[PDB]
């Protein structure tokens, strides 16, 4: 059904791991979307065709405004090509190095389109697993999608700064993880960075598994609540997607439509 012959590639959105990121636009339609090049060498020797293939079944179904679309795929002798939805206006991440740190109005507004986007995902039993800035996108309207679905699993590696601690102990692990993850991004959206970023993995690993952040002057005692309670040790003591969605300070300054 796809073959690169139906595409115009333009310029590189990204460059990869196991392959880069174009935009492009389907020839005989005019819909502008990217096209995500991973090499089947690379897939290969890192041995992750099994795991590929998963993400990609799992992304395909899900439908949701706040998850980046895969509208199907293809692969060459060479190549296996990803067509995914193009959001236009980039990375969280670089909109975080840009801005060097969020008010609490797009935190708390972003938090809540990943809140949403999580509860749609785990209502059928997907735990994402690798929420971070550099795979978090901007639509048109500056809305947040979440991205990159590969490392995620039916419930129930590069730095180690947005896992919780019951994952990085190689423990049991279920969606309360994808909690944690939210009270770390919620930190590095109003810090600038994450809560336990140090300079060597063996540090952060030591941070993580104790529990130790602290915070700057400049953030609210609404903040230091929702952080606190999302980065407790037990998963179990974690709150749910509603009571986060729910929170005086998420609700105070948040946006709704
Ligand atoms: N699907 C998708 N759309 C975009 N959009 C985008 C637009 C602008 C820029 S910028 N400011 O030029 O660097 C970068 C990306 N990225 N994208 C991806 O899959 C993607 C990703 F997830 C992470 C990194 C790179 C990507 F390419
Ligand atoms: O030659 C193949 O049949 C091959 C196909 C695919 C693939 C096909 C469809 C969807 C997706 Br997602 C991946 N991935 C590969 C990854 C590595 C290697 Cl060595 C080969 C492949």
């Amino acid at each position: 059904q796809w073959a690169l012959e139906d595409f115009e590639i333009g310029r590189p959105l990204g460059k990869g791991k196991f392959g880069n990121v174009y935009l492009a636009r389907e020839k005989q339609s005019k819909f502008i979307l990217a096209l995500k090049v991973l090499f089947k060498a690379q897939l290969e020797k890192a041995g992750v065709e099994h795991q590929l293939r998963r993400e990609v079944e799992i992304q395909s179904h899900l439908r949701h405004p706040n998850i980046l679309r895969l509208y199907g795929y293809f692969h060459d002798a060479t190549r296996v090509y990803l067509i995914l939805e193009y959001a236009p206006l980039g990375t969280v991440y670089r909109e975080l190095q840009k801005l060097s740190k969020f008010d609490e109005q797009r935190t708390a507004t972003y938090i809540t389109e990943l809140a949403n986007a999580l509860s749609y995902c785990h209502s059928k039993r997907v735990i994402h697993r690798d929420i971070k800035p550099e795979n978090l996108l901007l639509g048109s309207a500056g809305e947040l999608k979440i991205a990159d679905f590969g490392w995620s699993v039916h419930a129930p590696c590069g730095t180690l700064d947005y896992l919780p601690p019951e994952m990085i102990e190689g423990r049991m692990h279920d969606e309360k993880v994808d909690l944690w993850s939210l009270g770390v991004l919620c930190y590095e959206f109003l810090v600038g960075k994450p809560p336990f970023e140090a300079n060597t993995y063996q540090e952060t690993y030591k941070r993580i598994s104790r529990v130790e952040f602290t915070f700057p002057d400049f953030v609210t005692e609404g903040a230091r609540d929702l952080i606190s309670r999302l980065l407790k040790h037990n998963p179990s003591q974690r709150p749910m997607l509603r009571e986060v969605l729910e929170h005086p300070w998420i609700t105070a300054n948040s946006s709704k439509p």
